[PDB]
């Protein structure tokens, strides 16, 4: 039941807008009901619509250029404007099959000279954190996790992090974990593997980074063309919308907000476990500084897998 | 030393500006600066214009934040009648702030942060190449650092050139392309590298030559400024006349080039150098990223000698 509806996606976290074009054609055959209202002055955005007639010359060519390379190929972002407005955006591509899938997150004007800067700031405070991983000496897998919570809390500003292992029963256990004073501490806690479906820990191996802005945001509706006989797949989306039991789950335990990272041994590919963090209240960060988490939690697999031999 | 921090000549691929500290305004600018970033009141350019009329104004609210600094480079601006882009590079020196430009393609703008990421991701995969070295072998460990450099930069050769405790010099690890001869083994004499060149590297860790052959640009500044501006922090910096001479007869018409420092008991253990046989520039991101890779081989080396 939950693979149907996370892999089709047709619900997107309303912080940034999605489309889907067609490889051949390049136009729109799919796209989220906010997509106008962010894209456009609301010459309109539907089924069919050519993404030159959107963006300024150099982003349109940009996007158009990212058609003619393989997946592996693709770098991320893509800085845009929209035409009529000079909106910035960040576009984020991926591909499945002949579909070219694009989120767009917003940029605020002021942080558009500082877009470069801020994308190696974010790597270089990454590459200092692995540093310090390496010069742990060897033994004790507790060091080891609780060094990677320290330095993600710095990294992200998140309220709580935790590491978060799962057991051969598939029930896991909090590790490790730092957090802001107030907070009642989750460390040494155990929980029901069904807390976390075999569905979701199946989308982890592909999605290694996982973030959810808010979770009583309301969700908005991803539109496809009509023509189309078979579901487009959108789970590859930077925004997909969290299912509604796990929206629950997360405003019972007051983490409004979350950033997960998958934890990948032999990248005996395993899913070793996750590094969670919560926020009381709602947050989003920026894709560079995402994408540098993902590498850092990479590096981090490579030691578990050291500590376990 | 004095016609090197003293020395008011720039290579021509980029351009640059001085700004009071206080006032902001234009105090100095290389002789190219005009034509690059106006087009060619009063002469668009010159001592006391504003950069408010230079670039547009997200730009310059950028600028004007720096000079309130903490320093995270490049800045990306626009200039304000063309739209044409560059990254300016900032430093400081006593009495100004001094802008380094180097011009960034206008169809390249949408790829600048993608081009950063990457440029620091490959970096940051060499960093845990070298890291997972069993210890002990030098020779190991610097062959490790060339070949990575050399895929990392893509210049023809890449040795690493090391420091004896009489100064001189011995190249003891290299990799280049096909067809070249190598130097590998070589030593070299104390005198080809001069202390002064030794000591601006503690300071300026790299150090980028795009064309030995190029005619260098002048500095103008105010002859009323109070103090003398040096430039031995600028990426622009021209090389004196005498390497400019050194380059062309072993072939190496552009360079790259790495301090490594120990101990950063401080002392230059050697570089890492890089030659390409025709001009050769590379954007200040991927050197950034160098910067960094050079640090953690330092750590490595000053490691295996312990
Ligand atoms: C509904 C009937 C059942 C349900 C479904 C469900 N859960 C998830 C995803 C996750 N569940 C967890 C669990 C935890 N988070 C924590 O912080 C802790 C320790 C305090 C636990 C045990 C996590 C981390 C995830 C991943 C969330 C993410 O990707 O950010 C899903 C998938 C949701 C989606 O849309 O991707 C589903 C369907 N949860 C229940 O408890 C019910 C039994
Ligand atoms: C002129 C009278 C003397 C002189 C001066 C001089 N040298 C440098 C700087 C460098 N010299 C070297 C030397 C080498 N390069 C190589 O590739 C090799 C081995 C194959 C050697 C021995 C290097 C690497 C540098 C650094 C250059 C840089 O910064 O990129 C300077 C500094 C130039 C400047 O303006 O910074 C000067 C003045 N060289 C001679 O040979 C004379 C005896």
């Amino acid at each position: 039941a939950y693979l149907h509806h996370m892999q089709k996606g047709k619900m997107i976290q309303p912080f940034g807008c999605l489309l889907a074009l067609d490889e051949k054609t390049c136009k729109v055959i799919a796209y989220s009901e906010n997509a106008p209202e962010m894209l456009t002055m609301v010459p309109a955005l539907g089924i069919g619509t050519d993404i030159k007639t959107l963006f300024t010359a150099p982003s349109a060519s940009a996007l158009q250029k990212a058609l003619g390379f393989a997946e592996v190929l693709l770098l991320n972002p893509v800085l845009i404007h929209c035409k009529t407005s000079g909106k910035p955006f960040y576009a984020i591509i991926h591909r499945v099959t002949g579909s070219m899938i694009i989120d767009f997150e917003p940029v605020k004007p002021y942080e558009v000279p500082m877009t470069a800067a801020g994308a190696l700031q974010s790597y270089k405070l990454a590459a200092k954190a692995i540093t310090r991983l390496q010069s742990l000496p060897s033994g004790s897998m507790e060091r080891l996790c609780d060094t990677m919570v320290q330095e993600v809390f710095e990294l992200t500003g998140y309220d709580r992090v935790m590491a978060y292992k799962f057991h051969e029963d598939d029930h896991g256990e909090v590790i490790a974990e730092i957090t802001k004073p107030g907070l009642e501490p989750y460390l040494g806690l155990h929980y029901p593997a069904t807390d976390i479906p075999q569905a979701s820990r199946f989308l982890f191996m592909k999605n290694k980074v996982r973030m959810i802005v808010d979770c009583h945001a309301k969700h908005v509706r991803v539109l496809q063309d009509e023509k189309l006989p078979f579901d487009l797949t959108l789970c590859g989306s930077t925004l997909r919308a969290p299912h509604s039991c796990h929206a629950q789950y997360m405003a019972n335990m007051d983490s409004i907000a979350s950033l997960v990272m998958a934890v990948v041994v032999n990248d005996r590919k395993r899913l070793w476990g996750l590094v969670v963090c919560h926020n009381t209240t709602p947050r989003f960060v920026p894709f560079p500084l995402r994408y540098a988490c993902e590498f850092l939690a990479q590096v981090f697999a490579i030691h578990v897998n050291k500590e376990i031999e």
